[PDB]
């Protein structure tokens, strides 16, 4: 009721910079909604508060609702292009993806200017959400952060010391969370900054205690993430990733440690190899044929085609890739 909200607001409003609070708001309303509203009415209307929402549509929807409901409070929406030198005063409703456009120093300069940062629906664990949480935690000392919470076919990952070290693919499962695939995709958000997103996630989760952890999986993912950012990404690969409609461009970034040429593996209908190939834009790819590429990162179907055809994946071809393999073997052992 109002008794528990006033206590929650007073606990939030008295937080010092460098502090974190987790909130479970089971009933009502809420969250998104009345919590940052009550916080801003307490700290002052011209102070800045950020509310991070996973879906862009959900952000626009809260923004519309709140601005009509509370005309006395200023509201801002950030779901498109970066508003350069943004200093807008009320509650800012932004998607996590909006902040994924910023470099680490730009991100910090933007973030520190908010009195409070509300991480809404953290349980969704989207790649933009996982990247932002890990990235902002790197300067958490400078922030007041509050995390709030209320069959199907999904991508899963397999990790091994035998190359391809990463294998991703759809899996049949019950309904709503396994965030490993989203964590792997989130890694793309630290390439340009030379940030290990896995390390940032592990460090954030140790302080914030938001997610359950599979220690072996995190350790393996962190070893692979170090390989990912070990060298500057080639400009040719950077351009392809920025422009392709490929569902996992990070595959291009991981594979560049062995090959610059993407390969088109024949599609699998039922449990058999077809004369069909999935062609994505900007790749300038060759078909598999009988020459299997030295992939670090493969898809379940790419691996399946290799098996069905009687082919073998190559072994690590350089020091870096041989070392990732022995590090992964040590960790499993």
């Amino acid at each position: 009721s109002a008794t528990d909200l006033t206590e929650m607001v007073k606990k939030i409003t008295t937080m010092n910079r460098g502090e974190f609070r987790q909130i479970t708001l089971a009933t009502g309303a809420g969250k998104t909604t009345e919590l940052p509203r009550s916080v801003i009415e307490e700290i002052g209307r011209h102070k800045r508060v950020l509310v991070l929402i996973p879906l862009r549509a959900a952000a626009e929807s809260v923004y519309q609702y709140m601005r009509q409901k509370h005309p006395s409070i200023a509201f801002n929406l950030r779901i498109g292009e970066m508003k350069e030198g943004d200093m807008a005063t009320g509650i800012t409703y932004a998607s996590y993806g909006y902040f994924c456009q910023m470099s680490q120093p730009k991100l910090r300069a933007a973030m520190v200017e908010y009195s409070f940062i509300f991480l809404d629906e953290y349980h969704c664990a989207t790649p933009e959400q996982l990247a932002i949480m890990g990235k902002i935690h790197r300067f958490s000392e400078n922030l007041r952060v509050v995390a709030m919470t209320a069959l199907k076919c999904e991508k899963r990952i397999r990790l091994s010391p035998k190359m391809p070290f990463i294998v991703t693919g759809l899996k049949r499962m019950a309904v709503t969370k396994d965030y490993h695939y989203d964590l792997l995709q989130a890694q793309r958000y630290g390439i340009e900054d030379g940030i290990n997103i896995t390390k940032s996630f592990r460090e954030m989760n140790y302080d914030w205690s938001l997610y359950e952890e599979d220690s072996l999986m995190i350790t393996q993912l962190e070893i692979l993430n170090n390989l990912l950012i070990s060298e500057e990404l080639p400009m040719a690969v950077k351009n392809i990733m920025a422009r392709t409609d490929h569902p996992e461009p990070i595959q291009l970034a991981y594979n560049s440690y062995e090959t610059q040429v993407p390969v088109l593996f024949p599609k699998i209908r039922n449990g058999e190899v077809t004369d069909t190939y999935d062609n994505y834009t900007f790749l300038n790819a060759r078909k598999l044929g009988d020459d299997v590429p030295p992939y670090v990162y493969a898809t379940e179907d790419e691996d399946l085609a290799v098996e069905l055809l009687g082919l073998d994946w190559p072994d690590p071809g350089n020091q870096g890739t041989v070392e990732a393999g022995r590090a992964l073997k040590q960790v499993v052992g």
